[PDB]
């Protein structure tokens, strides 16, 4: 799928975004992908964050559903009114589908100063769209409409170090194969993990490691509430006790180096002299998900290469900063972009199975590398899934 190849632009802590075309004549945006929700919507009116807006009065093919939808995120939320137009995706399958639209607006805190994005395509099931499952999702559509498979797969690529709007402007920042697998993505093998139920793309961890050491919490703390894949969201986020036993483990395993205990709530950045992050002093961390085959898991494992994020501290300075992206949560598990940016994941609607493969574009050192491996069987799993 050479055309679709390298369709993504971004950067970590701002958002990986393909471009569309909607309406006609076609308006074209940048729509951030995420997983982790199932509507599809785009600033409408003008916002100090947006560069350009999608303009109904303008669409001939535009059509006013009269009714208004809300929409609150873990973080940001935004109000709009629904509509459907032709959507296209230029560096996508060749086709042109009838959509739900939410028009933006009025939004807080969900639009990102410098992100170049304008709109979001929740990539999820119409279980979770507002107002309510009546909505089609975006890729429902697509699917019914068209004889492209019901399937997608995403290669999100971090870069380990900082870039400014015109280097993030001018740079690859992944693929969005929509369709699809492209084998030029990922190296190895593809390991599947059954989606748990058709809302939030659900998974079910069954082991948690710390540069190999087992967390040793009963399986269910980690799924406490539910795990999901979330594009959208930047951080590994982990539930309160499974968040402050990582830490400690991550501390303990750091020791040779004190940060304060601000850097482990991600509330301020670590710096070292250019060049001298010292990696290995981080450990790994291997999340262990169910197989499909039953009494079978495998692993996909992290380096800090994936959850120390890149922030550029001023314009001349001769530092190396990172921002800890493990956070907790009180709603379950969230893979964001911590987990994605080291795998190549399939989503593979079709069979109900997410597929995880080490990434072409993952970042690492000569030492160590992001890795998926398996088969395990001395897994103790199910009553790991929460109710
Ligand atoms: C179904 C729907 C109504 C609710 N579902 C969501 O809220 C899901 N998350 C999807 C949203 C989508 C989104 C929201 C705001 C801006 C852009 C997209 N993402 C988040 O809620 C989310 C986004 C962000 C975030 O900054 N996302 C940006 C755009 C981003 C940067 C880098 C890579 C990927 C995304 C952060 C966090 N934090 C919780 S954190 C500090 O732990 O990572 C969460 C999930 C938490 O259930
Ligand atoms: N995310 C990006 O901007 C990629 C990663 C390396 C340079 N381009």
């Amino acid at each position: 799928f050479v055309e679709m190849v390298d369709n993504l632009r971004g950067k970590s802590g701002q958002g990986y975004y393909v471009e569309m075309t909607v309406g006609s004549p076609p308006q074209t945006l940048n729509i951030l992908v995420d997983t982790g929700s199932s509507n599809f919507a785009v600033g409408a009116a003008p916002h100090p964050f947006l560069h350009r807006y999608y303009q109904r009065q303008l669409s001939s093919t535009y059509r006013d559903l009269r009714k208004g939808v809300y929409v609150p995120y873990t973080q940001g939320k935004w109000e709009g009114e629904l509509g459907t137009d032709l959507v296209s995706i230029p560096h996508g399958p060749n086709v042109t589908v009838r959509a739900n639209i939410a028009a933006i607006t009025e939004s807080d805190k969900f639009f990102i100063n410098g992100s170049n994005w304008e709109g979001i395509l929740g990539l999820a099931y119409a279980e979770i769209a507002r107002p309510d499952d009546s909505l089609e999702p975006f890729f429902d559509s697509l699917v019914k409409q068209t004889h492209v498979p019901n399937l997608f797969s995403l290669q999100l690529c971090g870069a380990g170090f900082p870039l400014n709007q015109s280097e993030v402007l001018a740079s690859v920042g992944g693929s969005m194969i929509i369709g699809g697998i492209d084998h030029s993505l990922y190296t190895g093998s593809l390991w599947y993990t059954p989606i748990r139920r058709e809302w939030y793309y659900e998974v079910i961890i069954v082991r948690v490691e710390i540069n190999g050491q087992d967390l040793k919490m009963d399986c269910k703390e980690y799924n406490y509430d539910k795990s999901i894949v979330d594009s959208g969201t930047t951080n590994l986020r982990l539930p309160k006790k499974v968040f402050e036993a990582a830490v400690k483990s991550i501390k303990a395993a750091s020791s040779t180096e004190k940060f304060p205990d601000g850097f482990w709530l991600g509330e301020q950045l670590v710096c070292w002299q250019a060049g001298t992050t010292p990696w290995n002093i981080f450990p790994v961390i291997s999340l262990y998900l169910m197989g499909e085959v039953t009494n079978q898991s495998f692993r996909i494992t992290i380096l800090p290469q994936q959850y120390l994020r890149p922030v550029e501290d001023v314009a001349t300075s001769q530092d190396d900063c990172y921002k800890f992206a493990i956070s907790q949560s009180s709603t379950g598990t969230v893979m964001g972009a911590v987990i994605m940016e080291g795998f190549y994941v399939v989503f593979d609607r079709a069979r109900k199975r997410i597929g995880f493969a080490v990434s072409a574009c993952h970042v690492h050192d000569e030492f160590r590398t992001a890795a998926v491996e398996g088969p395990f069987v001395t897994l103790d799993m199910e009553d790991c899934g929460y109710n």
